[PDB]
């Protein structure tokens, strides 16, 4: 079997991708954020604290025949970004595309943190991560392509972000047609339960690659690219005007600037995000200064991938024995 379904930015500024998901029967349709940086199928819902509820999709599982209480199950998340939810569980049918998974664990939100109360957009999340982080107690849960593997006819997801447009997420299939060249595969650490991988090295627009091992995980979840201070200095360098302000956070330019390119190395191939990928508008509206997509890793712990870097490439998170990454240009 096989899965496909559209994913679109929530905003101007690509901030996030929600791509549509039905659960329970009747079908209850629900944009949610496919993220492979977490592993928690969670949804706002008819128990979520109506504070907390501002514009956002509920699922209510009393109106579903097939949703049954999984009894004693409780959940509760912690993202990087400071943000959170928790609630209880439910098991009940999950379809993407057209491809279904009956008993699939939906993670109902009794309290959700405010950045998800004022993302009006956002209805939950269905975590594509490892399964080993999955914050079900006392009874760990799968993923949703965890439950599919074995139905599709290729064990694998693929992910084609657009830049300010909307875009794919395939399921048990490769689109030949959506890409140019070739995927280079790569070795995944499944240690952190993350899409975790080493990227060869970079370049800063037109400059010299320079050969570097930079670990970090494949995110779908994280809007921005973190990478090592060193990279990161290296890139805002080459924009005049551009500087770290404590005040805002991270790495300002002027917004009049044209930003350079950046590339990523993929064993000995190439990824090329272009420079437009790497601005993020106005810090506060009106302001002449604009915030950037590359932004040092050095608080976190980790270097993320994200949409900034993903969206440049057409992404195989290949579930096979040895999981292991796919990346080719688009
Ligand atoms: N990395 C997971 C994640 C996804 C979305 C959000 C937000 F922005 F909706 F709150 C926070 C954290």
């Amino acid at each position: 079997s096989t899965g496909s379904a559209t994913t679109t930015p929530i905003d101007s500024l690509d901030d996030a991708y929600i791509t549509p998901v039905q659960i329970g029967t009747p079908a209850q349709t629900l944009n949610l954020d496919f993220d492979t940086g977490s592993s928690d199928l969670w949804v706002f819902s008819s128990e979520t604290t109506a504070s907390e509820v501002d514009g956002q999709t509920i699922y209510t599982p009393s109106k579903s025949t097939t949703a049954k209480l999984l009894s004693g199950a409780t959940w509760s998340i912690s993202y990087g970004d400071g943000s959170s939810s928790s609630g209880d569980v439910y098991t009940d049918t999950v379809s993407v595309g057209g491809l279904t998974v009956t008993g699939q664990a939906v993670e109902s939100a009794k309290k959700v943190s405010s950045s998800f109360t004022e993302d009006s957009t956002i209805d939950g999340l269905l975590g594509l991560a490892f399964s080993t982080l999955n914050t079900v107690s006392p009874t760990q849960q799968k993923t949703f392509f965890d439950n599919a593997k074995a139905s599709l006819d290729s064990p694998v997801f693929t992910a084609d972000l657009g830049y300010h447009a909307p875009g794919t997420y395939n399921f048990g299939f490769i689109d030949t047609t959506a890409y140019t060249g070739s995927i280079t595969y790569t070795a995944v650490s499944t240690k952190q339960g993350f899409w975790e991988w080493t990227s060869t090295g970079y370049a800063v627009g037109s400059g010299t690659f320079k050969s570097t091992s930079i670990d970090g995980i494949a995110d779908t979840g994280t809007t921005l690219l973190y990478l090592p201070a060193t990279v990161v200095s290296a890139y805002w360098a080459q924009v005049s005007g551009a500087k770290s302000s404590s005040s805002v956070g991270g790495y300002v330019f002027p917004c009049s600037a044209t930003l350079p390119s950046f590339t990523f190395g993929v064993g000995s191939a190439r990824i090329v995000i272009p420079g437009d990928y790497i601005d993020f508008g106005p810090i506060s509206t009106g302001s002449s200064s604009c915030f950037g997509g590359i932004q040092s890793s050095a608080g976190i712990g980790i270097n993320i991938f994200g949409d900034v870097a993903l969206k440049a490439a057409f992404v195989v998170f290949n579930g096979a024995t040895t999981p292991t990454l796919g990346f080719a240009s688009k």
